């Protein structure tokens, strides 16, 4: 009610949410993306699954186990799921399941509660049609984020502030909008919030991190990759400005 009346009224509010958080609200589910930040491991044994042919050495069961401290209580992801295996064509089920029950069930009741009363303020269909990231946005405002700021406290690996890889990411972030430099942030660190001292003072999960640029050891096919859990996104070995330029762009908006 609080969150949904400040939008209603045009005031901004410094409440910043978790990714999955502004997801739930706008009723879009949970991906394997959102996993990464809060347990890693967790997300490295789900990409191996999704990507290799696990069916043969599989032996495991749809169903989790989740210690309930006394005694272990086997959790159903659906009809009758601890009788049903997991398979090639069930590995997307599976995984998309299991994200869904990793946080989406310990932050249920307390989600449904939040759009329950934002949603008794603000049109869902209204609000609906605002972005993951863009809804971050409206609620807390649009930062105006300065790119000198940001440059003097980057710091690189495998790259030099003058690689030319690295100047063209500059000349990109210096031309874009202060939506997409809001969306590049959110990208790479998880959030639109900025300090008051600026990137200077940059602090990711793991206590302060100033925004980290890596060689992203992929082809000028691959896309950039983000770790939010220390402002980290690798950037791979582009061939032009061009390039590089329409890379980034795709993988802020997804």
């Amino acid at each position: 009610r609080i969150i949904g009346k400040a939008v209603y009224d045009e005031m901004t509010v410094d409440c910043h949410f978790t990714r999955a958080f502004y997801k739930r609200v706008l009723s879009i589910p949970v991906d394997l993306t959102d996993v990464e930040a809060l347990d890693p491991e967790f997300h490295r044994s789900l990409v191996w699954i999704l990507e290799n042919d696990i069916e043969n050495v599989l032996d495991m069961t749809f169903s989790i186990e989740q210690d309930r401290f006394g005694i272990t209580e086997i959790i159903d992801l659906k009809e009758n799921g601890r009788n049903i295996a997991v398979t090639n064509e069930n590995k997307r089920e599976y995984v998309e399941l299991v994200c869904r029950f990793k946080l989406v069930r310990v932050i249920e009741r307390q989600l449904s509660a939040f759009a329950e009363g934002f949603f008794e303020i603000l049109d869902v269909d209204m609000l609906k049609m605002f972005n993951e990231k863009e809804l971050e946005l409206l609620i807390s405002g649009l930062p105006e984020i300065d790119v000198d700021d940001w440059r003097n406290n980057t710091i690189y690996f495998g790259y030099t502030s003058d690689s030319q890889v690295i100047r063209w990411y500059w000349r990109a972030v210096r031309n874009f909008s202060m939506e997409e430099r809001a969306k590049l942030l959110q990208f790479a660190t998880g959030t639109s919030k900025l300090p008051l001292e600026g990137f200077a003072g940059l602090r990711c999960q793991n206590g302060n991190q100033k925004f980290q640029i890596h060689k992203a050891s992929g082809g000028s096919s691959r896309l950039p990759t983000a770790h939010t859990a220390f402002n980290q996104l690798d950037l791979p070995e582009y061939d032009s400005y061009e390039q590089l330029v329409k890379a980034l762009l795709f993988s802020l908006e997804e």
